[PDB]
């Protein structure tokens, strides 16, 4: 019986988890913050011990993990950086809230766009506010040509996030390392579609909540043993 | 020069407060030594200065200078590599012990021997020490043979324990092109310094690394300083 905590990192600066932060690194709020300590104080009352930490490449996950490390006084864990477990890469909506969005490209496709698993917005253009900050960043040189995203579906997003789950995450489980995973919306989405063998319109119907622990228990193959549970109060 | 190396030493910390002895105990800064590393991150980001791969200890205030350093300069993505190779010396016995405490139990003369040798231990932290649950029982160590789990360290256990992790781990990513950052404690560091710069027990005891100043390497190919470490900073410090 293994144990797998999932989190899920809070409000980002700028409003922006309302503007498709997608992979532009916007630090946490306050609040986020705020949040991410709850969710640690919740992990060191109920006694919580893990042996490696996964996260992505943005800061506001790290941050998120930072701070819970610190709460449960684990800050000595091994802490493994992936982009592959990078939020959903939104294109050229990155930035742009909800109004702004139906303004550029209309209310029907916007509605598409909210539907689909395989369709992905429109790519980042280089006229796009964010395409160097992001494309030319050095924390990407070493992805080929099609591994850097200008854009992604949900599909996009969890195809390259599985890859990262089976080889890295899935061996130090199995050895019973405790593992802790610190990540966004849709990275974390893709592991709990893969965990509850979930259908492409049920994952896009869940919807994580932020900076609290999710608690999965697992057998020996991996499949989980009960639903996901939640820590707090 | 072919390529760069920087150091930051860890500054002020609860239990330097208390001039407790700390050793492997997990103090964390106090917070002057928090704004000590927020300064010496100020500076790396003025400079400029980019890393591919960081190091450190399993000690909170090494990794939380890093941490620190991390953000300021806008590099929180970097892998970063923890190892008990790089703690602080094992101070044995004399852990949690103050100034007046060590000097009452041991004397003038013992602890001038323990502060000029380079080779004397202090006693051995024994199972009775009120922190040998603490550290000696501390899950972080599990994975240590008997061998390598100290109760007590010279100087020279201390660079004799570090050095491994340096010529095995940091060099190969030196030698790599990967530009490296170390955020540790005095007396590994000096295990660092002794061997980059080939000095005398003599010298290494005798030289002192300030806090939360980033210390710069200039490196040959062979890994040879080029010239002597440079500290960065306004002009002041
Ligand atoms: O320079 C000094 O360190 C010193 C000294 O040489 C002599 C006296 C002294 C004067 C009067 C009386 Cl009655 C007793 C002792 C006090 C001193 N300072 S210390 O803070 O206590 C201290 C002593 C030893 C270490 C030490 C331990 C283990 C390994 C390495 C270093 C660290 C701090
Ligand atoms: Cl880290």
């Amino acid at each position: 019986a293994y144990k797998l905590v999932l989190i899920r990192h809070g409000e980002s600066a700028w409003n922006l988890e309302n503007r498709f932060s997608g992979w532009y690194d916007a630090d946490l709020s306050p609040a986020g913050h705020e949040e991410a300590k709850r969710g640690g104080q919740a992990l060191r009352d109920a006694g919580y011990e893990f042996d490696i930490c996964f996260t992505s490449v943005q800061k506001r996950a790290i941050r998120t993990l930072w701070t819970v490390l610190d709460a449960i006084d684990q800050m000595w864990l091994p802490v493994v950086r992936t982009w592959r477990l990078n939020e959903r890469h939104y294109g050229g909506l990155t930035g742009l809230n909800k109004a702004e969005t139906a303004a550029k490209h209309g209310e029907a496709q916007v509605k598409i766009w909210r539907r689909s698993y395989d369709v992905p917005p429109p790519p980042m253009e280089p006229d796009h506010p964010f395409y160097s900050n992001i494309s030319k960043d050095r924390r990407y040189a070493d992805l080929t040509e099609d591994q850097l995203p200008s854009c992604e579906s949900l599909k996009d997003t969890i195809a390259r996030a599985l890859p990262f789950w089976n080889e890295e995450i899935v061996p130090q489980i199995k050895e019973g390392k405790r593992v802790l995973i610190a990540a966004h919306g849709n990275s974390l989405r893709g592991i709990v579609k893969h965990l509850e063998g979930l259908s492409e319109e049920a994952i896009m119907e869940l919807n994580l909540p932020t900076g609290i622990p999710i608690v999965y228990e697992l057998d020996k193959n991996l499949k989980p043993i009960k639903p996901m549970q939640f820590l707090g109060d």
